[PDB]
């Protein structure tokens, strides 16, 4: 039987949405019945509690795709990449024009100020180039308009992930493959949701390994466990 | 351990809603890992049905607040009152200037031409009057605007409920006791959602009745049935 609920979403059901309030009042039920009730998220925990209505509350957050996980608004676990990881990966994408994001747990995604043109022609066109997906055509574009911040050197602080694109399918086939093979000497995890990109976090870590920390941390076992959401 | 769920709304969750297709795909992924899910509503069947996107599917349905019962597009129950309670709730109503919607189980909820002229002025204002709340007010006025069949007769047809509301506190309250004091010789239970108002439906049938009457058909027990929603 279930001790254990996550909700996996993005978040922006819970905001104008006529339906926050429906699914905040589903939550308060769930947890006033007994259950443990978790977000999970691609999202960084400041913008997950940004996005949801006033008086939402679950017992933990798991944010960053897994890799960070808090209960009371304190930190149980913040899994970083090596700042040696970060700077490898960022020189290796440079090198091959492989657009980039690398994702702070705190603050905006970013980017070498140097490499901007590049990454800004890369998605210029408004029509989705070379069999990109509408859908994450338009994320790239969205991101360059407001989402990503330039800086000149990468700033020394943990960081989630990276993101990496392009629209060159051998040249991203290639890199991906570049990160597998470097995934021990790196400590890394490689994973892709389209032929066109690779994330890069820690090794091991994932939406899957975030929930078995949290139910770990409630004494609540995976078979207890109900995962629901994207 | 719980083998049915039922979600209580009122549909327009499931609409242009970018929150309609979240929940249809919860709905799968539980149905999917083997709950029975259902829905309760207090909209009739058929309009429950038309707000619901595409795909949209539950092992069942209870509509009309527990009176109608629907599985894989066959009614299990429907639980109406008598034309005798009918006949008499409306001449009760008309005969004390109480404002009513007699609800079929198909079509709109009905109300007498000869009765409109009272009714449309109850609610004329703008303003709610006589601590009558903003909700219940709306409701009135979103119904006389196109909701009501007005007719010269009431059909002869299977009846879910008759709504009845007043501005007139003591007029209802006293009416409202009229109708409890007939509860047993009308054959109604008799129920309100404000202190203006009433409904009357079927002696012993509400939405817990039509949740029993749901996981009897599927062989499922209350302790192993979970509730959530309005």
């Amino acid at each position: 039987s279930i001790k254990a609920i996550f909700l996996d979403m993005d978040g922006t059901i819970l905001h104008d949405n006529t339906a926050s309030g429906y699914t905040k009042e589903v939550i308060d039920q769930l947890r006033a019945k007994g259950y443990k009730v978790f977000l999970a998220t691609g999202r960084s925990y400041a913008e997950i509690n940004q996005l949801v209505p006033k008086g939402f509350t679950v017992d933990g957050i798991i944010s960053s795709n897994g890799t960070s996980g808090e209960v009371k608004a304190h930190n149980i676990f913040r899994h970083s990449l090596t700042q040696e990881a970060v700077n490898k990966i960022v020189q290796l994408a440079q090198q091959q024009h492989i657009y980039y994001e690398v994702f702070p747990f705190e603050g905006q995604r970013l980017a070498l100020q140097q490499d901007e043109s590049w990454m800004r022609g890369m998605v210029r066109e408004e029509e989705p180039q070379n069999n990109v997906g509408i859908s994450e055509w338009r994320s790239r574009k969205d991101a360059l308009k407001g989402k990503i911040n330039w800086v000149k050197t990468l700033p020394e602080t943990s960081y989630s992930k990276i993101y990496l694109f392009t629209t060159d399918l051998a040249q991203i086939t290639q890199f991906r493959q570049s990160l597998i093979d470097q995934q021990l000497s790196l400590n890394i995890s490689v994973s892709n949701s389209s032929r066109f990109n690779a994330e890069t976090m820690a090794y091991g870590v994932d939406k899957g390994s975030g929930i078995a920390e949290m139910i770990a941390h409630f004494g609540i076992q995976q078979q207890e466990t109900l995962v629901i959401g994207d």
